[PDB]
């Protein structure tokens, strides 16, 4: 797992459209972003048939209703080398404040932005821009 | 982390019932099969008393109901060393889709097949014999 | 990760308030504790507003409601190195037995007792003092 010093490397080469601040002890905190952002209303049917998705504007705050699953398009676009892959961990105080998220990874050689699927237990809001996730760098033994 | 190279490596021997398309290029995509998977019905007392499960024959398709835990048979046998872990990750596509699941370990030395538990946020279903899981391969630093 | 042998030479130290039978082959499994643990009953308004916590004595059980977020205080106590982080994963006995928990990390250099979010899909419960999460060491790059 790469340390503090070393994430900050990684800053406009693997991790872009980055906020310093967000480079922590031993990881990366992704935000969310997007001039909208998603509420599954139905069910999928996997693999074959996606949920269904209703499309909200994202102004300044995302408001989540109980038991239901939102995407957001995290605000860092990535780069990632052959050589590292990414766990991606919830906030604790997200976790702390009633919010779920499944463990996901970004794979090695993955590019682009990622979009992030957050539950909400109780109606809720989460404010744009603000760190939901919190990213461990992985290397890979081998690239 | 091990990388796909190494994971092909360990196919027929660490993993087996396996398939070589779910090679990733740093993980294994555990799949769900059996005959049958299982829906939680009533809540868990414990340690002493268990979740009470309802048996339902695996088809073709497993019917999940909003706001229960599935339990489900992986394909995927194990055997694994005194020197390998795996951390249980969601595969993106599922947790995108409204599918919950808490993070978990195959522990060094576990033999047998895994009984996952996914959580479905809406009416929704799963494709027997389809990857739900993102293996992530952790060597420990001591056998 | 830390293997066995590498967790036992971290108790009274690293760990605090442990229990040696709950060094396993690869992780540590913390346990819920204390006075009182505290039921969300109202959404957060992040980061700004967090949820309104209703506090409940914690005598030898834990009873929780069925889409409620429950937050336990561990008996165990922390004391992190600043090459060492934690990844707090669900033990199997409580995701297989219908109980949610996203992944989130001890960081390096943290100091005191954490507190975990368990999320129940069903009316159910949980004894005080019982294993609920297993802890899986990671050794950062650099201190």
């Amino acid at each position: 797992i790469l340390s503090h010093q070393s994430i900050k490397n990684l800053l406009g080469k693997v991790i872009l459209n980055y906020s310093e601040e967000n480079v922590r002890e031993n990881g990366y905190d992704l935000r969310i972003c997007g001039d909208k952002y998603y509420e599954l209303v139905q069910g999928a049917e996997l693999p074959e048939k996606k949920a269904t998705l209703r499309e909200i504007e994202f102004k300044e705050r995302a408001i989540l209703s109980a038991n239901h699953t939102y995407l957001f398009e995290s605000c860092e676009e990535f780069n990632m080398p052959a050589d590292l892959a990414v766990l991606i961990t919830l906030k604790s105080t997200l976790a702390r404040n009633g919010f779920l998220a499944p463990p996901t990874v970004i794979d090695a050689g993955y590019k682009g932005k990622v979009n992030v699927a957050i539950t909400a237990v109780y109606n809720s809001s989460l404010k744009k821009g603000m760190a939901t996730h919190h990213l461990i760098f992985l290397k890979l033994d081998k690239p």
